[PDB]
């Protein structure tokens, strides 16, 4: 399966530190949270149901995403360094279901 | 406008603590965590894009929605007593999209 | 009700990032940390008691509070762009009785 | 010149980490966060201008004051043990004209 | 291959809540505590080098272990049911050193 | 008797937080957490069988306990700032057998 | 040269916070606050000068000081295990112009 | 009774802070942290048993406590401003045994 990636306006975070909350999460994006789409923020559960260091955001459009990226891929949060992977809401409503990302 | 309750498999946090981390989240709901459906905990930003203090998540059925409401609802969480509501996928998507649910 | 505004010797600052520190916004307003009146800087809580990230600073003089608008509207804190608005302290006491500044 | 104490409706949160935020402060006051009076948290400058460590915060109610100092006085918040004291908001804004308060 | 199973003086917790301490440990384990045999409790990393939930302690007897087993399997962690599982040392140290036990 | 000490390939981390968890040790190590060899941390217990404040963690080579050692020596969790300490195994086993170890 | 340990009314604290106060002293302390016989509390610089974490306090009596040590040894401060630990004056003294004791 | 003063090597503070620490105490001093004689530093009771807002600090000469007194005397800690007075060891061991200056 070829989960589609026509529409990338999505941006997972891998690496959070387990103690991340939502305020570091939204100060990491720093600018980019006022380009936050929707209500949520999707803290991802392993296939065990625990922490996976993982998070989906949607944004207002795929250059959003983009920027948001390039700009905070690799940043420090808590002395760790969070990956920033611009992805589709396919790529991330797979993952929600249980799917695994080859993609990277 | 009211959104259907037909199905109500989703609970609905309320009152969080700032620095709740997904850990104290998945501790707040004790044996009811291994009862989660999707892969995904939805952290809820209010109109200004800032962080509620709620959270949704879907659980495998409405008995065990009505189970973890029954026993976590109003639980301490870091000296906060934390509400827990039974609700629908349509009312936590409604919510996701700036919506205001008025059954409380 | 519109509050007074005739001395300007105030300023707010607005969307301050979630790890701000008093030590952080003196460091932000730079040469205009000497300007200030009082020993204390006020942190704003919205209308439901949580943080707003907003705060007010009263100056020795309006044309102080002016410069510091005027020198630091939309510098970096921490990766947001903090707001910086030259406002009276009657405009500051409405906000902290629960009022809503209609000027911008 | 000693400031009046007859109503002790006010809180001093002393020792203060150096990364305190907003949120920290309303985490560690459980459910006293809701019993802030006005909108507003005072910073205290120390007479160099720089933080002090102490904040002060008006409570709805003597009694709501010391039940927050009681259950919060030196509560771990990060890396300190913050003080909390009961004091009248004559105290408190005695401190932010620049005075000392004698009284332990 | 199969771990030895003849002397089966080990313990493995499971499903210890997010926030569990070696003190809690210590706490759950109550009368048992004393029959600990070394200086060292292991807090297990699964395959990903990620916390696991899981812990080892080596007692001073198997039938300490058993009884420990007996009196704390499936009791109340901080609201989790903690699985106790009495153990071998080859299971305890074929875990350690990335295997899977197959025994429950 | 003095254990040797010629393959420094373990750390120590001593002054751990009363409320440390294993995500907490983890969040310390950061990128050193992928450098852990075996699958467990060890908790170390004094000589009453309660916590001593310390644990030891076997890296996959010398310079990686090094490395880790010069980053996160006297770096803050929770209340505490943890001294890390580069050793060898033969220390560390030393301890978990009830040694008092002297080289600081 | 070993201090002479024939007249033990003296206790040293040990693993203080640094940032304890005289008052947190004495409050753990709690009944033995009356069995100091000075009028002063001995804080212990370290062979850096520095903060070491430990006191001495000299008590009205040997009874005395074995009683302080049997209740609060490794009682909680500030989320530290505090060790108090029976000595004699020699003891202190010699600590106080730069010994070591091989006592414990 | 007047303990001798003929040898003035200490610094007695006065007016500590409610809640002073020795991490206070050294950071105020600044140089003379280092200039410091023994492992000690006293922090005074009161009669009644409870923290006076004094301490005693011995130095590593009569010099070095003026030059500490004058550098510090008055100088901020906390909320207060801390005096600090030269004085010598009689003086420190007076107050520790009960003695009023």
């Amino acid at each position: 399966f070829v989960p589609p990636t026509n529409v990338r306006d999505c941006i997972r975070l891998r690496g959070l530190p387990y103690a991340a909350t939502i305020e570091d999460i939204l100060d990491f994006l720093g600018e980019f949270a006022t380009d936050i789409r929707t209500h949520g923020v999707h803290m991802v559960l392993n296939h065990q149901g625990r922490p996976s260091g993982d998070a989906f955001i949607q944004m207002k459009s795929a250059d959003r995403a983009f920027m948001a990226a390039q700009k905070c891929h690799k940043k420090n949060m808590k002395d760790r360094y969070v990956e920033v992977f611009q992805c589709s809401a396919e790529e991330m409503n797979f993952v929600l279901m249980g799917g695994t990302l080859n993609r990277n």
